[PDB]
């Protein structure tokens, strides 16, 4: 008859009490600067959207980064710029500093912040329980920030986080995939990477919302204390349901499908099965227990559920007692 349809919990309405202006970016007029003004130093990484380059203004001396822009769909470049601009300033946000078009191929670039990122081999290894509390709530004051600003970023995993650890600075980036959330909007299923996708993309259910960020943030976070890169491990997207089923149990997961009236993919008939809701404990061992505890357990259970509408929303997740140590510090 139809699947169930479904509203955030929070910040449901924040976009439809703005002006049209503020999520209509299919009508964002952009400025393009001259990429003239920058030269670029040398490639700090690629990937399927963008190559991003260190690079210097020339006219001011400084260091900064620039995004070139593989082609993607022209709505989508106005989406990412429309969105940096209204977070602009936001806690822990990327900052959009220019928006340049090359001379002569004509092809698009966005210029950033450059951030001294701290190199993540030797970062591994140097992580402390604090560390990884300190800096998982310097996550979710960019996630709430840009949920309560009507944004849902639907691409947090590891390399989309940057680390500064000598000044304890944090950065939020790649905004690529992020869109405007609308109560009763169906979204594209097909986004995020393999690992951090949740249950609400793997089960093709459109309706979803900022929890589905929760979810990625849960994968980072069991990763981090378990050091299990990554935590699901699937081989594909139909795996990646069943290697979540083998460790959330297959009873919750068909109660999820039932509540939403989700038509399963017949693919999945015979991959799923029956499999018990493991205990945490299971996945702790003398290399990592030491950032493993109960409060840790705690917000991890209360971070991956299959029901979008119960995992924590961002602001819950800070009051947790996991940060209770961070958070009086910040005094
Ligand atoms: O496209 C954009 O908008 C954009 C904007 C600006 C920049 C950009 C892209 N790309 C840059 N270079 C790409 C490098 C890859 C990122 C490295 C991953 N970082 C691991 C990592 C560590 C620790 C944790 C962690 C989590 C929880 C607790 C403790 C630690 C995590 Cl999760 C991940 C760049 C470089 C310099 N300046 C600006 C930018």
């Amino acid at each position: 008859s139809g699947p169930v349809p479904s509203r955030a919990r929070v910040y449901t309405d924040v976009n439809t009490h703005r002006p049209r202006e503020y999520w209509d970016y299919e009508s964002h007029v952009v400025e393009w600067g001259n990429q003239d003004d920058y030269q670029l130093v040398r490639k700090l990484g690629r990937g399927k959207y963008s190559e991003v380059f260190e690079a210097i203004n020339i006219t001011n001396n400084e260091k900064v980064v620039v995004k070139i822009l593989k082609p993607v769909k022209k709505k989508k470049i106005k989406r990412e710029i429309k969105i940096l601009e209204n977070l602009r300033g936001g806690p822990n946000i990327i900052t959009l500093a220019d928006i340049v078009k090359d001379p002569v191929s004509r092809t698009p670039a966005l210029v950033f912040e450059h951030v001294n990122n701290t190199d993540f081999k030797q970062l591994y290894q140097t992580l402390t329980d604090y560390d990884i509390r300190f800096y998982m709530y310097e996550i979710l004051k960019a996630l709430d920030y840009c949920h309560s600003m009507g944004i849902m970023h639907r691409d947090v995993k590891p390399h989309n986080v940057m680390i500064d650890h000598e000044h304890r600075k944090l950065r939020l980036i790649d905004w690529g995939l992020a869109e405007f959330y609308h109560p009763g909007q169906e979204y594209n299923v097909r986004v995020a990477s393999r690992y951090f996708k949740g249950p609400e993309l793997l089960v093709d259910y459109q309706m979803y919302d900022y929890s589905l960020d929760m979810w990625s943030l849960g994968c980072m976070l069991a990763s981090m204390i378990f050091r299990k890169e990554p935590f699901f491990h699937g081989h594909d997207n139909y795996d990646q349901l069943v290697r979540i089923a083998k460790v959330l149990g297959t009873e919750d997961l068909y109660d999820y499908i039932d509540k939403y009236n989700i038509e399963l993919d017949p693919r999945f008939n015979d991959i799923l099965g029956r499999h018990s809701r493991k205990r945490w404990e299971r996945f702790v061992h003398s290399e990592n227990q030491h950032l493993v505890s109960p409060e840790a357990l705690d917000f991890l259970d209360k971070l991956l559920r299959y029901d979008h509408q119960s995992r924590l929303t961002a602001r819950e997740a800070m009051e947790h007692p996991y940060f209770y140590t961070v958070v009086k510090d910040q005094a």
